[PDB]
């Protein structure tokens, strides 16, 4: 895989690996010294290939002094071949050995120019060679990279109708690559479910007709989900460590709009205690689903009816510490026509109670703990880094791999999934636009606080491990936090020698400020600081981009298929209203409300493909694009993955004593990025 050219510096230039990394066109290259530029030089004719490693002796008709910058310029040979660039090294005549990062694709539109690698802020560079590359970089970068409205009231999002449009730089390696018309419909071929694909107006005939697609195509869990999912254990279970594990909150109070009495759930406690008294010893848990209210429902299909929910569920931490359902109201406002389901009901009203309550989890779960609060939160932190941070400063360097495809996956998600007539109005029920309702309605409780992982596990009362012991998404998700924010910690003191460095950055405060006024729209509600002052308030706010955009996404993305394949655990939609009165409900009726074969088949697609991780993905703190190239980020680094490693084998040890494996945080299964 390695070229030497002989005809002085020693110029090396490494492709990239990717598919179309290579090139066959016009590579020029200069070199800026601070006593002079020098010429411009073909690199010999030929093609840098996928992978390759080429270096060239360079002869200078002058001397340049030390070396500031390299320049690229690529010119055309047939038609245009873009070019990844992985870095250039020099090797310089007085010995000197200079490594410029680059990880950019390279079009012939416009010359590029890279500093070396050690990582400076804006009051390192003094000299103008460097003062005018850093303000023309932002420059370029703020007319390349602009916020757009995609839908009234969302966070900002970037300035491209479609993928294509993209900068190439953030685009996908490939245009079809990673797609979700291609991937939805591969998922239904390898799931054998094509020929439902279309048959939205045809119910399964029974629970035994769905099985039998099912058993062809189930994992490990979501086998355990078909056989369990009836048990109240295994639905309260997935409050804490399902697909979803983010809504459950400790109770202190019953809600008036919830009219539940010690009579009505006395068969459930089992401390002889009342209801009041249980809500104050803290055993008592909620989950409410008040934003679901009034939401409209998917009417895209004139001939299929599809219906949400609005439920108020109330758990019970029982003797053996595990949380179950005790009470079911499916509606927010009481009454006589919004019964509370009880587990005395009979059999099937309260399973019918407890699959409208999984269906409004997986409302919440895909257009909220998902969509916006991992895909658009990262997306925001990418384009403020790109709009705002050039290349050489250390924020970039850290947190460009945690931003990896995201603006990418999320327009390609605009223009095929969310899209008006997009292929989520397929199978679910909060498709045509009540979907972007919700998101409207989450906005306003999209805090800094919210995102700020430690607080949030507070905020709703699950913190005790000794009350509330089987929370395992809160034990990893800690742990892995807590590696995060060392790791951050670690990496601000290299470059910031106190706050008032901090506060004075001009490029980190733009950072923060764009994140604010563009990102979250400028609501001083949203809790997100306008500027950074101290570096323990940048580490936290590095933590929160990377934590959102690796662990929390990993969590709420990668079990998607455990838990939804087995659909009656989480139904895209339903096709008759919530039931109104006790006694009436029959299983056939259920058949018939739950997803007719052809939602079924787009919801399994769906979730598999989703679900899945790439050949060569990059695990949390992989980092092979070698944007930092100095000893002592890369020793902290060092320390972030043996950090990391130690929790893989807590968890490890953890998950060999469980039922059920919870493992959607260990940091060898969570990506760098939002990338699926
Ligand atoms: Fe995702």
């Amino acid at each position: 895989s390695s070229h030497h050219h002989h005809h002085s510096y020693t110029v090396t230039v490494a492709t990239g690996s990717q598919e179309h990394a290579g090139t066959d066109d016009y590579i020029y290259l200069s070199l800026v010294g601070s006593a002079g530029c020098s010429e411009k030089h073909l690199l010999d004719k030929g093609s840098f290939e996928r992978g390759a490693v080429d270096s060239y002796d360079v002869t200078v008709d002058e001397e340049l002094g030390e070396i500031q910058l390299v320049r690229i310029e690529k010119r055309k040979y047939g038609s245009n071949d873009d070019w990844y660039l992985k870095y250039i090294t020099l090797k310089t005549p007085h010995g000197d050995y200079i490594e410029f990062p680059c990880y950019r694709w390279i079009t012939g539109d416009v010359e590029v120019v890279l500093r070396d690698g050690r990582a400076k802020l804006a009051r390192d560079d003094q000299i103008h060679i460097l003062k005018q590359h850093r303000r023309k970089e932002l420059e370029t970068r703020q007319k390349q990279y602009r916020w757009m409205e995609w839908n009234p009231g969302f966070p900002l999002s970037i300035d491209a109708k479609c993928h294509k449009d993209l900068p190439r730089d953030i685009q996908f390696d490939s245009e079809k690559g990673v797609d979700f018309v291609l991937n939805y419909s591969k998922a239904m071929e390898n799931l054998f479910i094509n020929r439902f694909m279309h048959m939205f107006q045809s119910s399964w005939n029974d629970f035994a007709d769905f099985e039998k697609i099912f058993v062809k195509i189930s994992n490990t869990i979501s086998e355990r989900v078909m056989n369990h999912w009836q048990e109240d254990l295994m639905f309260g279970y997935q409050f804490l460590n399902g697909a979803n594990p983010v809504l459950i909150r400790r109770c202190t109070e019953l809600p008036e709009k919830l009219p539940v009495t010690t009579e009505m759930v006395e068969c459930s406690l089992e401390r002889q205690l009342s209801l009041e008294q249980e809500v104050q010893q803290g055993n008592i848990f909620i989950v409410d689903f008040e934003l679901l209210d009034g939401i409209d429902a998917n009417k895209t299909d004139p001939c299929t009816l599809q219906f949400l929910a609005a439920p108020i569920c109330l758990l019970y931490k029982n003797l053996a510490n595990k949380i179950v359902p005790i009470a079911i109201q499916l509606n927010q406002i009481p009454g006589d026509e919004n019964p509370i389901f009880l587990p005395s009901d009979a059999k099937y009203d309260w399973l019918l109670a407890k699959i409208w309550v999984r269906s409004s989890d997986f409302h919440v779960h895909q257009t909220i703990t998902h969509l916006l609060r991992t895909h658009l939160v990262s997306e925001v932190f990418g384009i403020a880094m790109y709009r705002q941070l050039p290349a050489v400063h250390p924020i970039f360097k850290l947190l460009v791999a945690h931003v990896r495809f995201t603006i990418a996956i999320n327009t390609k998600a605009r223009e095929q999934l969310i899209c008006e007539c997009g292929l989520f109005d397929k199978a679910n029920a909060t498709g045509g636009g009540g979907h972007v309702q919700m998101v409207q309605r989450a906005m306003k409780d999209l805090t800094y606080a919210s995102l700020c992982f430690p607080e949030a596990i507070k905020a709703r009362g699950m913190e005790s491990k000794e009350d509330i012991p089987y929370y395992f998404y809160r034990d990893d998700g800690l742990l892995v936090w807590e590696a995060i924010r060392t790791f951050t910690a670690e990496v601000v003191d290299i470059y910031y020698e106190g706050d008032q460095v901090v506060e004075e950055d001009p490029e980190l405060q733009d950072f923060v400020n764009d994140v604010y006024v563009y990102g979250m729209r400028g609501r001083k509600s949203s809790g997100f600081p306008k500027s950074v002052k101290s570096r323990e308030q940048l580490s936290e706010y590095l933590t929160v981009v990377i934590f959102t955009a690796s662990a929390q996404h990993a969590a709420v993305n990668f079990g998607q298929y455990d838990w939804a394949s087995w659909i009656p655990n989480a139904p895209p939609t339903m096709r008759a209203p919530p039931p109104t009165a006790k006694g009436v409900v029959t299983i056939e009726q259920i058949v018939d409300t739950l997803p007719d074969r052809g939602r079924s088949c787009w919801h399994l697609g769906a979730v598999w493909a989703l679900s899945q991780f790439q050949e060569n993905e990059l695990f949390l703190g992989m980092y092979p694009e070698e944007h930092f190239i100095e000893k002592p980020v890369k020793e902290a680094m060092a320390r972030f993955r043996k950090n990391l490693e130690a929790i893989v084998s807590v968890i490890a040890e953890r998950n060999e004593n469980l039922q059920l494996p919870y493992y959607y945080l260990s940091p060898d299964r969570i990506p760098n990025s939002v990338a699926i």
